[PDB]
Formats: structure tokens, sequence, C-alpha cells
């Protein structure tokens, strides 16, 4: 069992000529008209300007974002995943058909599983139980085997993702742990490609770089190349509360687990070089999710939580900067991984990140009863179509809920939809109503708030106002709510 | 005031007319600058990637190419028509700053419009069918769009249709516009001006067949017109889901079903922007093919694409059979998996909708149909949450055990504790020997019956590290993935 946190043997120091390096470096290559495979769609990520958030927090500087979620697997990890594989293949260590085992937060696991799916390697991912199910669905779709570990497990312990990875490797023939925590290919990928891209996109002019830290490879490779080729740039590292990566140690004193995925650790990875980070900042979950949501709402960037942590620090750290200067921020991954988490309001409420006291209009806190409802006529599912047309027209009604003999509501039926279906030949007048019933709806009480109705209308067209039996006091749609509000506008 | 989406087109284009005769304003593709002023500039210039396995699996002799449109900022092909429709409107003077934009949609156009709206400062109201995925709703809600739903089976003629509701909303809201993807020229024109140029440039002009799934029809129309002009020999193949009426000849459209699970393609009316005259041949697709093939695209080619992409490739492996070596077939891949994370990507959904037969287990190894009891379980010693750490260390060492489930005085299982985690926590000073075990407890686990299959266990281990074997109260044993591995490998020798 090799320790992920072993002190680095690298003899790099600022000032050493690049010629002195023992490592194999790879030049970035121009993308061909047609891509031989998707793995070539890694790198050359866009550098987009942040237009609102910085000014909202008083930055005078240009704030730029390196959007890494445009990589083929959707994360910054797709970079090292490729590199680590390719170098291994050149080492002769990785043979065709071989098994790759990797401890991960998920994104490296996705990149590796992707490359494995393409290049024909077996892939076993070992990730903590905290990480999102979306990553699991993706990994499962890529054909990767999945193993989980308890979140709070110490890295020293056998139950940790690293430990489980090694224990798996020992039992499986032709298996390798590329080990992102130790492999040089990880920071070197960012030293060779990512930093070059940043330097090229910025024309060499660059005042500050903010990056969240996990394995530390991104900030390490980028900071090393930046210290060499753009010495004045300040390197700002971001570490979650509960993590120990940050310096000075006094900052780390604190919670031990946190909701944000992909950053922070209970050990210092070998690839990480804390010497090149000029200053550290601590971040928390609330900041992270708040800012990520802000990134989406304001800048249109569909990025994940670490991106939010990063920007949340950047609006603080960049205050010292002034006009004409620029701050670049790394945005490690997409919202795809967190669709049911921070993107979801219910999860944010459930986790206590969103207080209910959720910016709303005057009508939000009003009861539905004030809408001016009218109780509709009810019909059986077994009633026939033309008959319903006659009933509805004869009473001047345009729609009727479909309720069972036992009084359970089955759905909704409309005059216009019926005429349309009949005129089109889709159904017969003698045909049963079930052929054209709108089966989907949601129920509400007279004492429900209008805003609750507004949330309900984002999933359903119809909302039936009902008693506690077969009793529909009224039917409300978005158009009705609109009509009420708009009528109230006229006064 | 209700304009029909299915009104016959007024366009007087016909193959052979000089481009100079066109009344429309055309936009040239531009080189992307080093730094993007905003994310909307990250639309277009989508990669053309080669399919390496699937075509050969189905006996294609030709080069199969994919125009991967899911790399657009909003994640779909619709981001193109969203930008264009807006920009043109802004040039028309029709769209004013701060104005409200209402749009009927399957979602992707709505996401692109909501994105652009969020950037450019428009109010955005999306009207989409109840069938469409919750993921789209979550994204639209995050982008700040107001959202309204309509019944899936509502006829387009009916007041309850997304089109009809969109118009009805428009009539009640001042300073509101419906850009209308179903009628607006900016939709197909966006594909004629940009997407098609990209395909032509990426293919160096050489292109034998193009397969595209159809929705509003703007993609296939805009691409096919320019292709018919600049690459006449290329065949245009359209994909239409069963239950839809877009396909020709009408004989193909005859079907029992009217709704289908696949999102973004097919309609109960012929959109004005669609030009069926340029479609050389149509193919009908179903949900099973679509999802199977989408999953195949992910599993084999590493392309994280949605269901319409699956429909398209599923057609392509049929339609391209006539092609031979040296010829190439280009396929459109409209959107990403992000919209379908909890649908076809999710195995439980595929089971629930009946797309996945359980039998097709058959893919699985020998040990899959074996009971958990055969693992060689041993019942562990349990401890109270309230027991202290060093005490437990002593008990476990004295018994030769390495771990103990933590069960309540009431006998509810609270979790798990391992000797190694305790020792590690102690040596690090995180905890004291006199400290409560609950400071170090592994709270998360899953239960299983002794009669459960090993494969079920294998599914469980993808969400939890520990699986407790239990009766109805009592823990017969603790199993991890390593234990399953040791068992299988042991039986293997
Ligand atoms: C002049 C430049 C450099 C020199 C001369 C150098 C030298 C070395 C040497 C000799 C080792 C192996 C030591 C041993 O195992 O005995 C090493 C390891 C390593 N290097 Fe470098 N290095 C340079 C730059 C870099 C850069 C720029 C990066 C990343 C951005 C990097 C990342 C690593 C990593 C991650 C290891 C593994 C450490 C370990 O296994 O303990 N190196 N380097
Ligand atoms: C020489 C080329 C073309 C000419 C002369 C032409 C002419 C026209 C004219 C005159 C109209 C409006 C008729 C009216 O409102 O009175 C029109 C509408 C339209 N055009 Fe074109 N067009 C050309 C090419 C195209 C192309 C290449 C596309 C898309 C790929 C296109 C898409 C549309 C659409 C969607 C409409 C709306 C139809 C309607 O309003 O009912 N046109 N075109
Ligand atoms: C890995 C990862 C990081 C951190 O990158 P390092 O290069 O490991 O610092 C941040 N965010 C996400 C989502 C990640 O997966
Ligand atoms: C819109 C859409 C299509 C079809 O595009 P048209 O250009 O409308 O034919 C296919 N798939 C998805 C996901 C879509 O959103």
């Amino acid at each position: 069992w090799i320790r992920p946190d072993a002190p680095s043997r690298c003899t790099w120091q600022l000032g050493r000529p690049a010629s002195e390096s023992p490592h194999h470096h790879t030049a970035p290559a121009k993308s061909p008209k047609i891509l031989p495979d998707i793995l070539k769609k890694i790198g050359d990520t866009p550098m987009v300007r942040i237009n609102k958030i910085g000014k909202k927090f008083g930055l005078k500087c240009e704030l730029l974002a390196k959007c890494e979620f445009f990589n083929a697997g959707g994360s910054v990890k797709d970079r090292i995943s490729l590199r680590m594989i390719e170098d291994a293949e050149r080492d002769g260590t990785l043979k065709p058909g071989d098994t790759i085992i990797e401890p991960t937060s998920g994104n490296t696991g996705i990149g590796l599983a992707l490359a494995a799916a393409v290049r024909g390697y077996r892939c076993i991912i070992v990730m903590p139980e905290k990480m999102s199910s979306e990553k699991v669905d993706v990994l499962r779709a890529l054909g990767a085997e999945i193993v989980r570990t308890p979140t709070n497990a110490r890295f020293d312990s056998p139950e940790s993702h690293v430990g489980v990875a090694w224990r798996l490797k020992n039992e499986i023939p032709n298996s390798h742990i590329l080990d992102q925590y130790r492999n040089a290919s990880n920071p070197l990928a960012h030293y060779d490609t990512t930093a070059d891209e940043i330097l090229q996109q910025c024309d060499g002019k660059l005042d500050m770089l903010v990056a969240s830290v996990g394995t530390g490879g991104t900030i390490t490779g980028i900071a090393r190349k930046l210290k060499e080729k753009c010495p004045g740039c300040r390197i700002i590292g971001v570490d979650p509360e509960g993590s120990i990566l940050a310096e000075p140690e006094e900052l780390n004193q604190t919670q031990t687990t946190y909701e944000v995925e992909g950053i922070g650790y209970d050990f210092i990875p070998t690839v990480l070089d804390r010497t090149v980070v000029d200053k550290w900042f601590k971040s928390n979950d609330e900041e992270a999710f708040t800012f990520a949501r802000m990134l989406i709402a304001q800048e249109g960037l569909l990025c994940g939580g670490s991106a939010g942590s990063t920007v949340a620090v950047a609006v603080k750290a960049a205050q010292e900067l002034q006009e004409g200067q620029r701050c670049v921020v790394i945005l490690p991954d997409s919202v795809r991984n967190y669709m049911t988490k921070f993107l979801s309001d219910r999860w944010m409420l459930q986790k206590g990140f969103l207080k209910e006291e959720l910016k709303k209009p005057w009508w939000w806190h009003l009861r539905v009863q004030e809408l001016g409802l009218s109780a509709p006529l009810t019909v059986l599912p077994t009633i026939t179509c033309g008959h319903t047309i006659e009933i509805l027209r004869e009473k001047g009604f345009n729609q009727a809920p479909v309720v069972d003999e036992a009084g359970v509501i089955l759905g909704m039926v409309t005059l216009g939809n019926m005429l349309s279906s009949l005129l089109a030949g889709k159904v017969q007048p003698s045909d049963q109503v079930g052929k054209v019933i709108y089966k989907q709806f949601k129920q509400i009480r007279l004492t429900d708030t209008l805003g609750r109705l507004s949330h309900i209308l984002e999933m359903d067209h119809f909302a039936l106002v009902v008693h506690e039996r077969q009793m529909v006091f009224g039917v409300v749609t978005a158009i009705d709510l609109l009509n009420f509000v708009a009528a109230q506008e006229r006064d």
C-alpha cells in the first residue's frame, strides 16, 4: 500500500531551466477537421468573461472564467485521465485489455471510464458514498464497475477509497492504479496544456488566478508554469472548510464533512505543491451553492459547486486588483453531476441551505380561494364523447374533471380537445372519454398559497381545488392565475 | 389572435434559385476571439467526431460521422436557433430591452432562450408539455425562466396545447412576444447559414448521406437546402418517431400508439419551417431503438448524448447500408444526457417503462444468480452506539473481529464501526479512547435478505460500501465488495 500523502520526490524549484526536467512533455496539438474519437475533444476550453457577478461585488478588474466543463466528459478531470492513460501506455505498464482501478471523487473516474470505454480497458471506480448518484449513473453507462466507501473514513483506514482501491488492486490480476494523487501526469497535464491555453488566451497578461484544490494538480501545474512565464501573477487557492489542504494550518481549524464534491482532503496529496500557492482562502457549502446558482442565473454558465466555491473566493481575493488588471477563475465541472442536488430547490431546503423566508411578488402569499373559483360538473370515465360535448355545451361549460363512481378523480377532459379529436378523426362520438382524458393533474386545498400553486404549475397544467371526497371546488391553470394577477393589476 | 404553427409555408425558395434572390438577411460564421464576451458566443463550431464501433458492429462499410451538437453552451442544437431568433428579432426592432419572451417548446429551445434571456436581460416564459423531463425544468428554473406545462396528448388545435397556451399567455401580457420556432425563418436559416457550412467545411465538401431526426424540422430543412445546393449527390434521410405524422409517404404514419417517450422529435402537425420536399427518404423509429442505441453511443463511443441521437443512429445503421467504402454518412446528435439523467440513463426507469427485460441478466457472469447465504457469512458481535472506543477496541481484538455493526438498545441498526478507522482516528488525535463510538460511526449502509441474489448485492455495492444481511432485527453478516470479490475469485480457482 503506497501512501497518497508521501512527500514529493520532485526536485523542481522556481528558476530551474525546462531542459533539466526528466519528465516527458507533450505539446498541445491543433484539432483536426474530423475527430478520430471523442477523446480528442479534451482541452481547448473556452475563456469566457464574467459580466455581472464581479461588478455586483465591486470588482474593478476584468474577471475571466476558464470553462472546463466543455470537455468531453464534462470535467477538468478528463485532461489528466487521458494523460495518465497515455503515459502509462507509453510506459509499457498498461497493456491492452487491462483493468484500471481508480480512487476518485468521480470526475477522474468518469474520464477514465470514458477513455476505458473507448480504448477497451476494464474500469473499476472507487468513490465515497457522499458523491452524487448522477456520477454513478454516468459511470454505469460508460460500462465501469463501481465501488463505494464511507465518506467519513480516514484515508489511513482500510475502508477509505484509496485503501479499498489498493486492496482491490492486490486481488486482481492485470490491474493498475494510475493513482491521481501520486502520478505526475496529473499536474503535468495542466502544466503542459491548461496553463499554455490560459497564457495564450490572455496574451500572456495575467494578474491573478483563482483555483479550487483537490488533488492539487490543476493549481500546481498551472502555478508552476505561471510562475515561470508570468511571475507577477498571484496564485490563489481555495479549500473547503473541513479540509486540511490550506496554509497556514491555523485556517484549517474547524465540521469535517461537507456537501461540496471534488475538492478538499484529509491528507496532502503528493502531487500538490503548496509552495507555489501564494495565498489560501477557506470556503463553505452555502457560499459554494449560492454562487454556483448565481453563475447560472447571471452568467449562464452551467457549472458545478466547486466552481461556485472558486468564484465565491474570487470576489473577495480580487478586491485588491484594479482596472486594467485581470483575474482568471477555474470552473472545474458541469451541473450535470448535481442535477438532483444544489440545482434542486427541495434538496437545498432539505439541507438547510435555502431558508424559506425565497424575492417573490405581492400575490405570492395569497390563498387560492381568492381566485374566484367555480365548481365544475363531473363526469364518469365511461361516459361517451359526444354525450359530454352535449352536456358541456348545454350548460355552457368548457371542461369537466373525470371522477370515478367511487369518487376517485381520474383526470380531466376538455371541450376543445374533444372537438379537435373528433374533427380530426382521432376518435368517434360513440367512443369512451378515456381515449382523450388528460390523466395528469395535482390537487390543492382552498387554503393553499398562490405561490404553491405557481410551483405546482411548473409540473402540471391542471390544478384541482378539492375537499377532503369527489368534490372539486374548481379547476385552475396558469392562465387563470395570470388573469387574476393581471386583473388585480388594474386597480 | 392565434397564428397556426402548421400553416403552409409562404417561402418561394426552390432548388436552383440564386442566393442573391433571397430576401432574408444572412449571417456569416465568425472566428471565435481569444476571450469570449459572454457564453452565447460558445454556440456553433461543434465537433465532428467519427464513430468507431457501432457502424462496424452493424456492417456499415462507410465512414460514419457524428455532428455532436451537445457541446453547445446550453447543451443542445436549439441553442443555435435560440440565439439567431433573438438576434434577428432585435434587429427587427420588435424585441425591445426588458421585454418578455414566451415560447412553446420541447425544452431545448426553451433552455437556449432562457439562457440567452438570462444573459441579455429578457423575461422568459417557457411553455412545455407535461411529458418532458424534470431535468429540463430544473435547468430552466435555475436560469430564471417562468415555466408552464401543458398536457402531452392535447391536440395542437386545442386550447390546452403548448402552442395554444403560449398564444393565450401572449394575449394577456403587455410587451410580450412569441418568437415561434415553428414559423420563424431564423430557425431553419440558422442551420442553413452556420451548421451546414460547418458540416461542409469539416467534410471538405465530400459527403454522401446525412441523417437527421426531425422536430420543428428546422435542422433538416436548413441543412438539406444548403446541401442540395453545394453537394447535390448527398442523400437526405429524415427520422420520425412512431406516433408522429411528419414522415412521408403517409402510409408510414399509420400506427396504433400516439404518444412516445422520446423527447424533442415528432409532432401531430407539420410545422411551417419544415420542408419535406428536400427530404429524400424517411424512416420511422421507436422508443426501444432510440434508448438502446443512445445507451450504445455512450457505452461504445463515449458520446454522452440523448435519445433523439439514439433514434438517429438507429436509423443510420439501416439507411447507410447501401453505402460502401470511401463514402461517408454524417449523423446529427441534437442534445446531451443531462436532460435524461433520471430517464433512459436510469436502469430503474428503463425497467419501469418496460424497455429493459430483466432476462436480457443474460449478459451477466456465472455468480450472478447465487444466493447471498452462499457467501460464507459469520454473525458479528454488535455494540451499542453508547459504548466507548477503547472498550470496543478491546472487545473486537479479544474476539478476533475487525468490525462491529452498531445497533440500538431498541435493536434498530444505526451503523457500523471498524477497528482500523478507530485506530486511525486515535493515532491522529481526532478522538479519545474514552470517547463515544458515535463520533466515529459509519452511518450509511444497506440491508439484504439471505435469499437475495449476489447480483442484487452487486447493485447495492454501487451505492453503499456495507451490505448487512438481516432477518425480520438481526444481523447475520456484513458484506463489502471485497468480500464478494474474494468469494468469486476463490470459487474461480
Ligand atoms: C526542471 C523541472 C523539473 C525537474 C528537474 C523535475 C525532477 C523530478 C524528478 C527527478 C522526479 C523523480 C524523483 C525520484 O523519484 O527520485 C520528479 C518527480 C515528480 N515531478 Fe518533477 N521535475 C520538474 C518539474 C516538474 C513539474 C513542472 C511538475 C508538475 C507541474 C512535476 C511533477 C512531478 C511529480 C508529480 C513527481 C512525483 C513525485 C514522487 O513520485 O515522489 N515535476 N521530478
Ligand atoms: C433564393 C432563396 C429564397 C427566397 C427568394 C425566399 C423567399 C421567401 C419569401 C418571399 C418569404 C415570405 C413570403 C411572404 O411572407 O410573403 C419567405 C419566407 C420564409 N423563408 Fe424563404 N426564401 C429563400 C430561401 C430560404 C431558405 C434557404 C430558408 C431556410 C432554410 C428560408 C426560410 C423561410 C421561412 C421559414 C419562411 C416563412 C414562411 C412563411 O412566413 O409562411 N427561405 N421566403
Ligand atoms: C478534481 C476536482 C477539482 C479539483 O481539481 P485538482 O486539480 O484536483 O485540484 C475541483 N472540482 C471538481 C469537480 C473536481 O472533480
Ligand atoms: C429540437 C430537437 C430535435 C429536432 O430538431 P428540429 O431541428 O426541430 O428537427 C431533436 N432532438 C432534440 C432533443 C430537440 O430538442
